[PDB]
């Protein structure tokens, strides 16, 4: 029985609303080939409840989806599970907008009106992108995009793959792109973002790169023609000693999907990966490929 | 895999309605008690989806659900459970407004407003009384009240258990009120295939049925209590519906489809409604006799209706 027993009327219409979607999905054929119109698409579902079931739901909502045909063949090409997508957003109240679903597979990030119709905007190309690549890429994996109206007040959410693990405590984090570094303040915070010098004059490597070249390459190619900028890699690490402090260092690679090893000769830690906001040319992704090409040793 | 796939969209949204209010209704845990703003509530769902799942749902419709879990805890009292509900709505499409479900277990009816509103003011009393009754009753068994709109246009229904067995076929019927004026059936119905027969009808033919004293005190009885219960509340027009099936004549159309290519017995569970004739009646039948259609004066109505239903068998 999923209540929607969430912290806030927002999260349960998330839930609800997932829960709702993936459900009549079950009841939609996977067709031979996504079509033009599915870029297109969405679904649309207004709840209005007098005097039932109102004890975790607002008696009133709206949930839409977005293209939904094409996200859940992102899904599959992803290697995620309908129904294990369903159970991420819906068995709990997903926790702090940033959220992620219970069990931190999966994170839900609020956006604009304008992040929603920049995605329209890519979503073929990127598709096809994903299609062409088999889903191994560092961009992040789109699982769905949703409007939800609550006390008429309407909210955008997109829903990606977790770049770090769900299990796997991450101790140090750092957000690659002038010149930007921490503030005075956001340095106080319990797990710091960051930024490039504090990572330069700190002098770290990253001991594991073939595939991560290779890849990172192809992708800020991708990103550069669709004439897209200020995108991120996010950098996540591990210490695996200090967790030491069901074994450490320990993960499923087809589920942490960005988790890479330390290499046998290091002073052993897990690394996550990714490239992160892209929904916003050429010098920017050269300059981004050649920072990053420089911290893999 | 439901698609919902149906000869008009009305019945695709009424399978797609009914689907989505039980799985619905299974988030909601079962209460303790029914709460009087249970008889006051209602689910409604609007649905408006663009270039997406068009094969057999219409684009744009609404549904709207009458006091669900005041339905919910009668289909429980009915001994009718959730899931075999739904199945028996969704699974194949519901048949030929009066329809049937795909597997004759339930009888969907399209109403007025008006019967929607009456439906309102009985459900209290009706339902308290079917907890009373321990659901032993010729009423309709109401099972769940429905609004759909498609194109713009509004439609009521209310669904029940079906009088007549799921299986057996029926081979004559009659509708029955009692009244003093003359009701028969018309050249245009005597020429149906199952033809609605009525009072005159019944009375010129000989017709009774044989069950046997312990079958008919029971009915009896059943139908004294209902018609009281209907006499209190402002209700009439009401009519006792009367199916026969010949266990022979079953046997033998049998024959003829087997050929082409147990006996007379039925679960009291399911076709509610069904009474062997007596051990000792001339050919071997069975009946179904309910109450049908409660949505002069009522009290009058009803001893003229309890006189001849009392007259009607043996
Ligand atoms: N655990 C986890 N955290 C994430 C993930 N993606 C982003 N974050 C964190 O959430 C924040 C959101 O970053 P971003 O997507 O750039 O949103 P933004 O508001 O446009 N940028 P900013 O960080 O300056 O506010 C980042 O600081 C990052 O640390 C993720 O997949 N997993
Ligand atoms: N006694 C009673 N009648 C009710 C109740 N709810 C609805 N009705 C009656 O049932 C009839 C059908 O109502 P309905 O078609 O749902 O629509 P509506 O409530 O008129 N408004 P709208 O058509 O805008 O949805 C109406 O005549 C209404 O007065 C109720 O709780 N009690
Ligand atoms: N198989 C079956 N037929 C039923 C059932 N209830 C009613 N009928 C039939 O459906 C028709 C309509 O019955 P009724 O409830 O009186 O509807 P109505 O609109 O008031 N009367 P009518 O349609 O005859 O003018 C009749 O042919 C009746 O025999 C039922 O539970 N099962
Ligand atoms: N009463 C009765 N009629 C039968 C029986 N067998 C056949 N008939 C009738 O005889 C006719 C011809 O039967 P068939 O061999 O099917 O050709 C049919 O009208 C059929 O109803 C039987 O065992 N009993």
């Amino acid at each position: 029985v999923k209540l929607f027993r969430a912290s806030e009327p927002i999260l349960s219409v998330l839930m609800w609303g997932v829960n709702h979607t993936i459900n009549e999905l079950s009841n939609v054929p996977v067709p031979v080939m996504l079509m033009p119109d599915d870029f297109k698409a969405y679904s649309k579902i207004k709840v209005d409840n007098h005097l039932f079931n109102k004890e975790n739901l607002p008696s009133r909502f709206k949930f839409k989806e977005y293209c939904p045909m094409v996200f859940r063949n992102l899904r599959e090409r992803f290697g995620i599970d309908d129904q294990d997508y369903q159970n991420s957003v819906t068995r709990s109240a997903p926790i702090n907008r940033f959220l992620t679903t219970y069990d931190r597979r999966f994170v839900i990030k609020t956006v604009s009106s304008e992040d929603v119709a920049e995605m329209h905007n890519i979503l073929k190309k990127y598709h096809q992108f994903i299609v062409e690549c088999h889903g191994n890429t560092l961009l992040p994996q789109f699982l769905g995009m949703y409007r939800l109206t609550v006390d008429g007040v309407e909210t955008y959410m997109v829903v990606t793959r977790n770049v770090f693990s769900h299990r796997l405590t991450v101790h140090r984090k750092y957000d690659l792109k002038v010149a930007r570094e921490a503030s005075d303040k956001e340095k106080a915070k319990d797990l710091p973002t960051f930024k490039d010098n504090d990572f330069l004059n700190e002098g770290q490597k990253l001991h594991v790169k073939k595939n991560f070249l290779e890849k990172l390459k192809r992708d800020v190619e991708f990103l550069a023609q669709l004439k897209i900028m200020d995108y991120s890699l996010l950098v996540g690490i591990h210490d695996v000693d200090r967790a030491e402090q069901f074994g450490p260092g320990e993960f499923d690679p087809s589920v942490d999907v960005y988790a890479m090893k330390s290499h046998e000769s290091s002073p052993k830690e897990v690394y996550f990966m990714a490239i992160i906001d892209i929904l916003t040319p050429e010098q920017y992704s050269k300059r981004f490929n050649e920072f990053m090409s420089n911290i893999l040793t």
